[PDB]
């Protein structure tokens, strides 16, 4: 409608696929190359289905911070023929609150959604799911199972994955462009 979803938009169509692992079936966001992210809570194995392909994950970690306090992203890197349309230069090199940030999903269930959350605060502590968990951005709308690993998106800037909800409000884990340096 705007150019907060024309942004959206173009992330979604390009670097986007639809992961399914034992937990579910998740929005994952292709990076570069053949690295990918997902929450933690899909718990990635050596095997994973990718819009219903058989895919070997060749190498999948969980990131945590220097405290060894959970962050919530898991970074994959996927036996796929095919490489992402490289995004890196539009991820955050810093910890930020935002303004008028889109939620975006795509799986079987929710195809093709997107969601103007609003303001982003840098929330950085919560407990979710009863794991301690930093780097939480957070939004005042009421997200709702299917959403997890939605692309939190800025014009310009890809700024987190979806990873929970209290019924009010919705939590995503940053992303940071030293994640994906190699």
């Amino acid at each position: 409608m705007g150019p907060g979803f024309d942004f959206a938009q173009a992330i979604m169509k390009k670097n986007t696929v639809i992961a399914r692992t034992e937990k579910g079936e998740f929005t994952m966001l292709g990076v570069y190359d053949r690295v990918a992210v997902i929450p933690t809570h899909a718990s990635v194995g050596e095997i994973i289905y990718i819009n219903d392909v058989e895919t070997r994950v060749l190498d999948a970690c969980a990131l945590r911070d220097l405290t060894d306090t959970n962050l919530e992203i898991t970074i994959v890197k996927l036996d796929r023929n095919q490489k992402f349309r490289d995004i890196r230069h539009f991820l955050p090199r810093c910890e930020d609150d935002y303004n008028d940030a889109v939620l975006s999903v795509h799986t079987s269930k929710f195809p093709n959604m997107y969601i103007p959350v609003g303001q982003v605060t840098n929330y950085g502590f919560l407990n979710l799911g009863g794991t301690p968990t930093h780097r939480i951005l957070m939004y005042n709308f009421p997200t709702r199972a299917g959403q997890c690993g939605g692309v939190v998106t800025t014009t310009g800037k890809v700024i987190g994955i979806h990873v929970g909800g209290n019924g009010a409000q919705g939590f995503a884990a940053m992303l940071l462009h030293s994640y994906f340096t190699d």
